């Protein structure tokens, strides 16, 4: 028996390449046309069944709190002008079947500390990650799609899709062999390859449901997740899956940009002149 | 004349940009990589104000955080070499500027924000500018108003031509010309029916004021800038500069898109696919 609850937002992204605007908000408070990416990964993880969220933070910790609470004056306020649309858009920020709480990363360490960081809110619990910087734009959540894996074949799973062999050396790529037609079974894992010496061009984007033994292999182990996923590799079932799904990368200003366009086209009807 | 203080209403409800600004007011959504209220902040500093007024509302934890120092940011910067990052932090607020908070008491238009800021004033002109009237000029726009002021001792409004069919957008001068670019304001008309409006002269979010002002929006009763600027005509002389420059109303969403994309192409060769 699986079931995947909780999930885990790295919410502390310097975004230096995004200064001066990240120097009073995390990276994943920018918004794309009028959504905080934090917020996409959180709807996202809402959609596919999670209850629990689990923000890890940094600095400027009380732009994603301030976000994510309760705001009565905020509230009361639109009540009262009668803005009922409005009203119910922030009350669904953090909607009433879904909770949330809030750990400090001790230093910016990486994504592998910051996962670790977790460990006291998830127990021996599988969990999910979503790194807000990827956004994803699915028909079908993709973190569901990755959950639904983890379930039926009883190990974690990365969300991968297929890059230019050229881009990478901007990933974590897997050896994997495959299982069905989007699934795979990972057995190894390589951060960054050269292009001409990269195993495969199946990159790890900023999905994952991970079982609670990883947990032990951050222990061990900036300290990467990748080192920990390459570990647990040797204990337990790791699975790649091709989601369905459309992703930008906002790590980047042009990648940000080409969200903005395509999300405003899509869903605010924006047109560049 | 001398105009050294500038005044910044950033308690911008922005509830055409609710949910990303839930937590931070409006003037804090970054165009690319900065926040709408540095643009104008930088456009007043280039001007010669020195002394800077926020007028906060609620989330007024974003406006401070990203103006006051961040120690913690600059030593982390440093250690990191990342030099010409930390300049760019350290120029958020330049050496020789100062600034100052004060919270609006409720949220009652434009003329009560600059009416707050009034004990920080005393009785000398001062600037006013709305960050949302985002403007990119080759000379600073409040510069250029600030000239006028001095040359001719007299309030001034920056004032731009807009279609006739969206007059009711905005604030609209009636006046005659001094010069080419200058008026004298004889009146001023709140959003009129285009078919009734006097003119297509509309006043943007640039102002040099005297103080005569705050005793005339003593007596309004929202009170509307607008009004503390028509009773300010009978007592006193006020013009209207069309200043070089291009304006970006990012008041709306289309109009916040269009000056991600024609500032994104300009100064970061960012362009739609």
């Amino acid at each position: 028996h699986h079931v995947v609850r909780k999930a885990v937002f790295p919410v502390a992204g310097m975004g230096t390449r995004f200064l001066p605007a990240t120097k009073a908000m995390p990276k994943e408070m920018l918004p794309v046309v009028d959504k905080p990416l934090i917020q996409y990964a959180v709807e996202e993880a809402v959609a596919a069944g999670i209850t629990d969220l689990i923000f890890v933070t940094g600095r400027n910790k009380r732009a994603i709190e301030d976000h994510f609470d309760a705001a009565p004056e905020l509230e009361t306020d639109l009540e009262a002008k009668g803005k009922h649309e409005l009203l119910a858009l922030v009350r669904d920020i953090l909607p009433a079947h879904v909770n949330c709480l809030y750990i400090r990363q001790s230093a910016p360490l990486g994504l592998g500390h910051a996962v670790l960081t977790a460990a006291p809110a998830v127990g021996n619990e599988p969990f999910a990650v979503l790194l807000a910087d990827d956004l994803i734009d699915a028909d079908t959540p993709v973190l569901k799609q990755l959950i639904d894996v983890a379930v039926a074949r009883q190990g974690s799973v990365l969300g991968v899709q297929e890059v230019p062999r050229e881009d990478t050396r901007k990933y974590g790529i897997v050896a994997s062999q495959p299982v069905d037609a989007r699934t795979e079974r990972v057995t190894h894992i390589v951060e960054k390859p050269a292009p001409e010496q990269a195993p495969t061009t199946l990159a790890v984007v900023g999905r994952y449901v991970l079982e609670a033994a990883i947990f032990d292999h951050l222990r061990a182990t900036e300290i990467q997740l990748t080192d920990g996923i390459a570990a647990l590799l040797r204990e337990r079932d790791v699975y790649a899956h091709r989601y369905d799904g459309k992703r930008y990368d906002c790590g980047s200003k042009a990648g940000m940009f080409q969200a903005t366009v395509a999300l405003g086209r899509k869903y605010h009807g924006l047109i560049p002149e």
